[PDB]
């Protein structure tokens, strides 16, 4: 292939719109494939490929899906260095980013009749086939670094600061008047007593929490798979209970209705920024894994919540005349606490025992050993271990969820910007001055290949000897 | 910090040798020096090779624990507000940051079910029992239970990685030990001090990688000799005779 480039040789495509790349890529010959890199003539075998192509796409997707060693050598072409001096401070980095932008810019004619490329097609082929390795290197990390800091962080903090503008007067509200008391835009009504003191503060936040819940109300009958989604329900159901906590900005209402829908908004507020914290690399994982193990527990209720039945009935009989199991509610939520090991076998057991007030001594003292192995020791080391078991898996997959999160996030991004903004914001490269402020499985694989070239050999001499042997001369030992 | 902390208390509490003080300002400076002292000590404990394996667990641990308060802290936000106003005519809600306190230390399982929600409500006091009931029940399935259980999981994790690397690491603490130690000690020290030999009487007071790189270079050595036999081989060929058997 070296010779052959060394003169002038033609870059064409045959039948199956494959150029010679195409053909080195997809029986993953490293040698050839590093040998039209390092060459001259780069520039044009990579601009030869053609679209339309089902199975001969960009040469970089391919290279990425077959050969990510010999990518690694490509982004490694992509950083220059000053003076090479690391005390330097002149000395800085640049980042190209050449190779990671869309396909539809090498060719030059570029028709784009039926060819719609999704943005960042090389960071998503990377996420597609697990190049974790490749994800790391440095020019992709800059790369979206770049994305990051040129508007993804902007166009999430407006969401964060839409957000907060409704979530913060509601928390000032709860924290500055007492709970159980009217109050209206004039004030506090003190049943009736008017305190007036502070009124600025509230009639500015009833009015931020009254326009937040009308622009929720507004975006989401917009949005209307709706009903599926829980952040939907979520959403609704702290719309609807805020616009009734300030509702008497218009129109009367007891205190007792307003402050039991304050419980609910300001409870199902702070537990729904979360889904908006889990944006954030820094603090995403863990959401990952508070979600993994919730729905695990929640699919085990559909069992264990038998367990509960059983011995929230039978403590209802036995233990009656105590007030904690005197109905069968009472006596199954009084069970569930006893879950965790308060089990008070001093209030309960013991000491009606010694005043004889126990109906049955022995059944009674049976069913609270029975208890306390079955569900604070059994149930509760079963649900550690499954924990235990989800959050290892979890882990496993740590790097690759975490830098996938960031692509996708940049990846919707991209299909809703305007396209001269896009336009405007992206760049080509990046300087950095740093001082201012699954082995063995690839090993045994490329010995395989190995050995059968190794076989192909030793058949084409075994056909050659065959032939000296019904050619050769024999005469004195002939029989 | 540390350091800085335990010398600018313990200079006050002991201040009274020269300038008077109030008795107030010096115990309370006295209790936060007793403490940053003992805790200070682990740091040196953390050199001897039996025992300083431990504070790198407890450090790992540590910082895990402290990379997630930044997301669960709104749970307890919640948790707390909606405690403060649902149960808000009991003495431990009375207030918000009592409340979130409270809640903080509910976290482990201590959360008198019988003092603030039975009692109360079979004495008609609760003034939302259904949403106090319900607020219980999502509590202990959030907080004890899978936040808890959530941490336990993270820490065996990393108690396992640090497990994974234990030797290693332990020799690597004592050479870095002695190498630093070298750099400051005087030159003709060093020659008295260091020895070339030493005399001991007893009785006084990874394969698998390796191995298949073993047989890839046998392999490729194996495909340099059949190569050089071809073109023997072709050589045979084109320079035998050929009389009888000619076409
Ligand atoms: C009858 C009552 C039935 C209740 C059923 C509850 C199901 C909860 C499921 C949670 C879940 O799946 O979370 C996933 C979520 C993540 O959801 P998600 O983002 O994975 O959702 C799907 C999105 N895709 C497909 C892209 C992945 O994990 C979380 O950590 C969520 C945190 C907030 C959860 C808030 C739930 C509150 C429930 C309270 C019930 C009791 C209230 C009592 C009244 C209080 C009054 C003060
Ligand atoms: C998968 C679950 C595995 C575990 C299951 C465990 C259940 C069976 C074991 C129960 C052990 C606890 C039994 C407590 C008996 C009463 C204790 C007591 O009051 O002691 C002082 C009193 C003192 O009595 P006294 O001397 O004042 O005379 C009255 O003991 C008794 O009242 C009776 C003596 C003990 C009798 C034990 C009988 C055990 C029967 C077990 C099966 C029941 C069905
Ligand atoms: C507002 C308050 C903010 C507090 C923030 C605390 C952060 C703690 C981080 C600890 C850590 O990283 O340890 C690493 C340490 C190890 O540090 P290290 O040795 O790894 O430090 C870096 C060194 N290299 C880079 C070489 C590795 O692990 C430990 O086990 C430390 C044990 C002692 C820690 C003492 C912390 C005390 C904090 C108390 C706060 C509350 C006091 C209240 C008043 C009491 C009055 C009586
Ligand atoms: C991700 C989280 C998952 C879990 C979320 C769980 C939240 C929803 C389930 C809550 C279960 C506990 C409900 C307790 C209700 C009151 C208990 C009580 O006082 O019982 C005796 C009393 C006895 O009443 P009475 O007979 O004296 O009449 C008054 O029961 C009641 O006061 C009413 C009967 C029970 C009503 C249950 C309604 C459940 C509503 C759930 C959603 C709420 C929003
Ligand atoms: O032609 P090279 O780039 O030098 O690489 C090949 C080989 O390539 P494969 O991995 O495709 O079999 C290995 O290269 P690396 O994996 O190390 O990149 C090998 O490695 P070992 O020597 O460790 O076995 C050695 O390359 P290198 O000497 O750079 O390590 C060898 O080439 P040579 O045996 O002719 O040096
Ligand atoms: C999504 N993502 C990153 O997060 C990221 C990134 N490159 C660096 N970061 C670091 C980072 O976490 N940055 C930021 N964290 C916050 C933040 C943290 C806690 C909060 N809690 N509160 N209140 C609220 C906001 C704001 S900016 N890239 C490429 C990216 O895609
Ligand atoms: C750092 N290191 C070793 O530790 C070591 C060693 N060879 C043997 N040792 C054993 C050892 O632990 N020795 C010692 N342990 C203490 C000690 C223990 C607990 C304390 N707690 N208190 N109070 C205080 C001091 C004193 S001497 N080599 C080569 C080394 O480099
Ligand atoms: C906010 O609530 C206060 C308290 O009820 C309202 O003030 C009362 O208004 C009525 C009607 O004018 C008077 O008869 C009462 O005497 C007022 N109360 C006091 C203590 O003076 C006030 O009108 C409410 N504000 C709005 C906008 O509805
Ligand atoms: C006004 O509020 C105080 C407590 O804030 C209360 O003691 C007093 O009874 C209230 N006045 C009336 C008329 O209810
Ligand atoms: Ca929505």
């Amino acid at each position: 292939v070296a010779l052959l480039l060394s003169h002038n040789a033609d870059i064409v495509l045959n039948k199956q719109q494959a150029s010679f790349l195409h053909l080195a890529l997809h029986n993953k010959r490293k040698e050839v494939v590093l040998t039209i890199i390092r060459s001259k003539r780069w520039d044009e075998c990579l601009k030869i490929f053609s679209h339309n192509s089902p199975g001969n796409k960009c040469p970089i997707t391919e290279m990425i899906e077959y050969l990510p060693e010999c990518m690694k050598v490509l982004l490694d072409f992509c950083m220059l260095h000053s003076t090479e001096d690391k005390s330097c401070r002149d000395y800085y980095i640049e980042y190209n980013f050449k190779y990671l932008q869309c396909p539809l810019e090498f060719t030059k004619k570029t028709p784009t009749q039926d060819v719609i490329y999704e943005p960042l097609t090389a960071l998503n082929a990377m996420v597609q086939n697990n190049r974790i390795e490749l994800l790391n290197h440095p020019v992709c990390k800059e790369y979206l670094l770049m994305k990051w800091l040129a508007y993804g962080f902007r166009a999430h903090m407006m969401n964060l600061g839409s957000y907060c503008l409704g979530l913060i007067p509601m928390t000032i509200l709860v924290v500055n008047i007492k709970p159980g008391m009217a109050f209206n835009s004039t004030g506090i009504i003190n049943e009736e007593i008017l305190d007036t003191t502070n009124s600025y503060l509230i009639k500015t936040c009833m009015i931020l929490v009254f326009l937040s819940s009308i622009f929720g109300y507004c975006k989401e009958a917009g949005q209307i798979n709706y009903f599926m989604d829980i952040s939907n329900v979520l959403e609704w159901i702290i719309y609807t209970t805020g616009i009734i906590f300030v509702l008497p900005l218009f129109v009367e209402i007891p205190a007792h209705l307003q402050w039991q829908c304050g419980a609910i908004a300001v409870y199902f507020y702070w537990m729904n920024f979360l889904l908006y914290l889990q944006r954030f690399e820094n603090c995403g994982i863990f959401i990952v894994m508070l979600e993994v193990i919730l729905k695990t527990l929640l699919r085990s209720t559909v069992v264990f919540i038998f367990l509960l039945l059983a011995f929230g009935l039978s403590f209802y009989i036995l233990l009656n005349l105590q007030d904690p199991f005197s109905s069968p509610l009472l006596s199954i939520i009084q069970t569930f606490s006893m879950m965790l090991g308060d089990i008070n076998y001093r209030e309960s057991f013991l000491e009606p025992y010694l005043r004889n007030e126990l109906a049955h001594p022995v059944l009674s003292f049976a069913q609270l050993v029975s208890f306390t192995i079955f569900v604070p020791i059994v149930l509760m080391n079963l649900l550690i271990g499954l924990a235990v078991g989800d959050i290892a898996e979890v882990q496993k997959h740590a790097s690759l969820k975490r830098i996938a999160m960031q692509v996708e996030l940049h990846t919707s991004l991209e299909k809703k910007l305007p396209l001269w903004f896009l336009r405007k914001v992206d760049q080509k490269s990046t300087i950095v001055y740093p001082n201012k402020p699954k082995s063995l499985e690839m090993e045994i694989l490329k010995q395989k290949y190995r050995l059968k070239d190794l076989t192909f050999l030793l058949e084409k001499q075994h056909e050659l000897i065959k032939l000296i042997i019904q050619k050769m001369e024999i005469i004195s030992e002939t029989e």
